[PDB]
């Protein structure tokens, strides 16, 4: 009777958040003898996982901000070698709040083949990590990296099963279990750094003094403008920039270079908006 067991499965119906999901799945694999079972990955819904994971990334970013970790430019300013050039629609801006970099770096985007990328920060973040092994950021990165990896291990398992490749499913189940244990460990390590808890111009950038703003090239000034339009209302930062004539030629030239058309947040709509605001503000200073 019970002697002939049905395939083990991991479901999502009991959970709605990413941490819970991984928790349920970890308790199941930790509590199963990895020799007696056959697996069935079909019920795993990767789109739902990613939806949960992305909400998880967002929430983490919110908490890090509220609890004021990252406690003047950001942690990555010192490791920029781009020379202000634009990569994939963004130029490195040393005043990006690291919670924003966190959201861009670790959010899984279907547009970019389900990869999580922030090209202009990949270099500086790698250098920073190598130089601050025990930092809060590295614990955040370890965490979200394991999360990302869990998602990809599940894709590998699902593809292997569709192709009828059995060994590729069982070795990855062990890897999957190890990743669960690592994820939960990283999660516990972060709960400590969040510890206890407790910007006018912008939600996305630290304060930029007039000296530092003037040093910016067009690509940088433009990514700032493009970013500020993510606020529901016109921010003091973008008004400061578009109000001052000395910035316009740089910015508009960056726009004309075409370097922002790959963006997926409606660059055309935004550039039209920004140009319109510029016209508005240059009627009478």
């Amino acid at each position: 009777s019970i002697l002939e067991l049905k395939p083990l499965t991991l479901l999502m119906t009991s959970s709605t958040s990413f941490s819970e999901t991984i928790n349920q799945w970890a308790d199941i694999l930790k509590t199963t003898d990895m020799e007696k079972f056959s697996f069935d990955s079909n019920p795993i819904n990767l789109l739902e996982l990613v939806k949960q994971f992305n909400l998880y990334v967002d929430e983490l970013a919110i908490t890090c901000e509220a609890n004021n970790v990252w406690a003047t430019p950001n942690l990555f300013a010192l490791y920029d070698n781009s020379g202000g050039e634009a990569i994939h629609g963004h130029a490195f801006v040393p005043y990006y709040k690291e919670s924003i970099v966190l959201r861009r770096l670790f959010t899984v985007d279907p547009n970019t083949f389900n990869l999580s990328r922030f090209a202009a920060f990949e270099g500086p973040c790698q250098l920073y990590c190598a130089a601050h092994a025990d930092s809060a950021w590295v614990k955040i990165q370890t965490l979200l990296t394991l999360g990302n990896g869990i998602i990809n291990t599940l894709k590998i398992i699902k593809q292997a099963q569709a192709f009828g490749i059995d060994e590729a499913v069982t070795e990855n189940l062990k890897a999957l279990k190890e990743q669960f244990i690592a994820f939960q460990l990283a999660e516990a390590d972060i709960k400590e750094s969040l510890k206890a808890p407790s910007n006018k111009e912008s939600e996305f950038f630290y304060p930029i003094d007039e000296k530092a703003l003037a040093k910016m090239n067009g690509y940088q000034l433009a990514t700032i403008c493009l970013e500020e339009l993510n606020s529901p209302k016109p921010s003091p930062l973008i008004e400061r920039i578009l109000s001052n004539k000395k910035f316009w030629k740089r910015i508009n030239s960056a726009f004309e270079s075409g370097v922002f058309k790959g963006r997926t947040d409606d660059p055309a709509g935004k550039i039209a908006k920004i140009r319109e605001w510029h016209q508005l503000l240059q009627i009478s200073g």
